[PDB]
């Protein structure tokens, strides 16, 4: 029928608006949450009475363990069932907060902002490429201050740069067939402030979600047939300020 | 009214390929050509037959010279001119030849056409562009390739790689004008005239995306996304349309 | 005294020429390992015979795993131990192989080897090594030349080099104020894996412009013992390429 | 017999550093210089009395013309005149000034890009024609990709350089010459700039919240001219105290 669209943390912020403007676009979309069953299914809601039987939901803890491959793989199939086929595939659930050098258990850090950003993207990269005229391609979300990055943040910004990793060489191992790996690095978007604000070139102000979503949208069209591995950066200049 | 565009070197190949689908897009066009005089009045005629008083040429030399800076002024002037306003300039002609550092024109020459026309034209068509004033844009033609050049090309790499810091330093210092810089950056695209066949077929198997080159149409599709609304918060970022070719190794 | 060095799996190959030129420069080594019993015990003895209580050896696994900080604090401890100071940490120790992803071990498994030697250990011993700070302190990340124009089907390994540069430039911004400097070397093809055959090896070192030869164990290891020296003393964050040009080379 | 290097803007600041510790390596010394005769004299003066005849001076504009490429020959030349050979050249001088987007304009480009881009590459030209240990050394900058405000040409002109750095490792690798960059944060502040302004700089550096020192930049150069980076070729050290790390 239509194309079919994972987003991973798809509940809320960001992903909700990749999810919304996806479906605007006319993807059916699964949307995946861990903790936000209420937001993802009344965002299937709003979704499904505006196009009737185009949204589902699917619950995963994107932890890294010894599961995580099988929650990967149940993720890219309940797009398969609810809809036949999986053309896209946004990597956008992230886990954020600071790990201090200088100092949950560590490993439970590992788990999450390296098991979340980086190896549930990796494995569900596989299950998606596993299961495939067509137009597939995989947008992950990344981060444009990885090169500058905030204090005490290392776990998080080594996950980014893992990311980074995984979008060039899934780009350049899936090209032979027909899957396109694309990334979205977004500055300052929504909140966790007006300081960061100001240092913001363009405009004094964070991104809205829906900027951040455009340059998702952009990267499944068919205005982007040729780019693969490409990282484009939607931070309003932030990334170019100097200390 | 309608908004307004300059394309430089838009006579032929890529340049051509941006200028009409900013015009099938809705934009007022200037086609900026220095020797394709024949082919510029071509495709000016092509886009008013479709929409009258929508396209102008305007002929320049894009050399480094002491009167680069007018005749920069001048393209932009071209385009007040014509449309009474201009919202988005893209710098897209380009000299692209061997020069190599170990040896029928000068040095100084070399220099003047490929840093010219690649790094110092941009530049000054920028301030133009500035001073001179929406959805205002800017859009620079870059290299995928700059970090791994081509042997013997140095002043061209030279070239292509200032264009990147222009891209950086005028979206900083553009974006309190409301002035966005981006960039697109193709890899192997329309392959050179004078080249074989064998030879192509050389550099398109090395493409990981469909072991083609791209579409002229394709880099065009890029310059429209950061053009578009769709952008909006998009500045100091260089899109590559290379289909995997900057990340295959030796 | 003499300043201590520790050097990951520096039982063979580059770890063992940055431990080697580490002594060889003043400095007390731990000789870490993991497999490689009988090398690490010949080097150390080999090192000891040049001056006395000057080596040590240190096993453990980098696989990833709850009990990873556990023996990575155990490694630092160990320098302490043998030699009252841990001045200079260099993370060498690397597990390397194809990961296809349109398909051994299971996938577990390679993250936890791939990803835990990679950048995890490393992660664990940087902390380690501050913490444990209680002069010329630094460490040295041993990265890849080639994390942007990657092997096919190298995905783990690529994304573990890849987290390892963002280690070096987020532990270089925090442990600054420390006095710790964090750097990496960036080899592109450097000693050939001892299965490789003659045929394939040439098809590599063909591609090296400087020369069509791959680095010595030796020529990385210089660029280990810039970094550590007091000529090196106000560089933090860098990250130096070792590959005779070949990052450079288009397809 | 001792090698021989050439280093541009030598009189002062950092290029003199370099000039001084390429000297105490063992290297004989072209001292490039432009408006600074005395100083340039003075250093080949005070490096003869601690060797004879390891030092000449030799003087340039850099500013881009029909005359920069003769000028550029003939800096190589006088290295060989003077010592027979020509080892090693460092790429150091440089404008520096804002050229905001809203002297003429052309000399803004001629200046910027002259000296910071063409004279190195008609440089690097002449070095190789000419011709073991052979080494390039361009001087770049760390804070290119977070450039200050109103700089363009300055940056487009570094960014040429890098470029250079690039293509010129590939292309000369094959004659064993090696081309490498070193990257300063914030080194030398201007001897004017008040001491309250220069605090502002030296607070953002993260290691010791001080500039480098002119020595700390010339110990990169003496490395990668050194047999310990025999193998290193298109690589730039950033010398930068973690600067270019540090987010708006
Ligand atoms: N926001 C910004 O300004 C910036 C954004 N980015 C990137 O943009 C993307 C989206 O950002 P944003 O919307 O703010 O993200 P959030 O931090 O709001 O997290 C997005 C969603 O990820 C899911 N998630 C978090 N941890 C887990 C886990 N362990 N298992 C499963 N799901 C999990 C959550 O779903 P649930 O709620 O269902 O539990 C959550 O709502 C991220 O990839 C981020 O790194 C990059 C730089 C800055
Ligand atoms: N083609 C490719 O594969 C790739 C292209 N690019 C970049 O994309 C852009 C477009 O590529 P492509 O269409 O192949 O470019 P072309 O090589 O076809 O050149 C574009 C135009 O530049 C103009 N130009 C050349 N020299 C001068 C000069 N001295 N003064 C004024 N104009 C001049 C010419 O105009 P006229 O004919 O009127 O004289 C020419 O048609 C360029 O910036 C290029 O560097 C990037 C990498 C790959
Ligand atoms: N060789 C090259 O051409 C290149 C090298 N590099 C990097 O340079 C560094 C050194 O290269 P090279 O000497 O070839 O490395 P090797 O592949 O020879 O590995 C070095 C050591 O890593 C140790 N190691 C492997 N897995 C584990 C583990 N699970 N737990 C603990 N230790 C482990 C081994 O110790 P043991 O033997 O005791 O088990 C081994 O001797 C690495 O970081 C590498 O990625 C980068 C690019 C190219
Ligand atoms: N200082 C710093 O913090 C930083 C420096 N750098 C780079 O480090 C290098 C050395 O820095 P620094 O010592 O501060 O440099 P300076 O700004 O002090 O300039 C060095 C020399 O360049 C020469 N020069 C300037 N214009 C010309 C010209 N038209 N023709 C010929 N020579 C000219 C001058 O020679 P004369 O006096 O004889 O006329 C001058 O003494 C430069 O390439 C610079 O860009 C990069 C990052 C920051
Ligand atoms: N004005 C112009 N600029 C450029 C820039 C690049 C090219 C071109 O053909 N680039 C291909 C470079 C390349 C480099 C390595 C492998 C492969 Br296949 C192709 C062609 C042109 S025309
Ligand atoms: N622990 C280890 N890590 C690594 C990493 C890389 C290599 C290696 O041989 N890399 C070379 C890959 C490559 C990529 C492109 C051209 C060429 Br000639 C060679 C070998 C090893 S062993
Ligand atoms: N020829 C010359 N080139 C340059 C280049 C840069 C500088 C310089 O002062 N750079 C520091 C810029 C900077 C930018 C942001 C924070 C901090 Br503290 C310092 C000084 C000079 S002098």
């Amino acid at each position: 029928e239509a194309p079919a669209a994972v987003v991973t943390g798809a509940a809320k912020r960001i992903g909700r608006a990749i999810a919304v403007k996806l479906h605007q676009t006319g993807y059916r979309v699964v949307i995946h949450y861990h903790n936000s069953a209420e937001a993802a299914v009344s965002l299937a809601d709003e979704l499904n009475k505006e196009r009737s039987n185009t949204a589902v939901v699917c619950q995963a803890d994107l932890t890294n363990s010894n599961v995580l491959p099988a929650s990967c793989e149940e993720i890219i199939n309940s797009c398969f069932r609810a809809f036949g086929r999986c053309d896209v595939l946004v990597n956008n659930a992230s886990a954020f907060y600071p790990t201090p050098l200088v100092q949950k258990t560590v490993e439970t850090q590992v788990a999450e902002l390296i098991g979340t950003n980086a190896i549930a993207p990796f494995l569900l990269t596989m299950s998606f490429a596993q299961r495939q005229s067509s137009n597939l391609s995989i947008v992950n979300l990344c981060d444009a201050m990885v090169d500058q990055p905030c204090m005490a943040f290392s776990l998080y910004n080594m996950g980014k740069h893992a990311l980074v990793g995984l979008t060039q060489s899934a780009a350049l191992e899936l090209a032979p067939y027909g899957i396109r790996v694309n990334g979205v690095a977004p500055g300052v978007s929504l909140l966790p402030k007006d300081k960061w604000r100001r240092k913001v070139p363009l405009g004094r102000r964070e991104a809205s979600a829906e900027q951040i979503a455009d340059a998702v949208i952009f990267l499944v069209s068919g205005s982007a047939q040729y780019i693969t591995g490409s990282i484009i950066k939607v931070d309003g200049g932030l990334s170019l300020v100097h200390a």
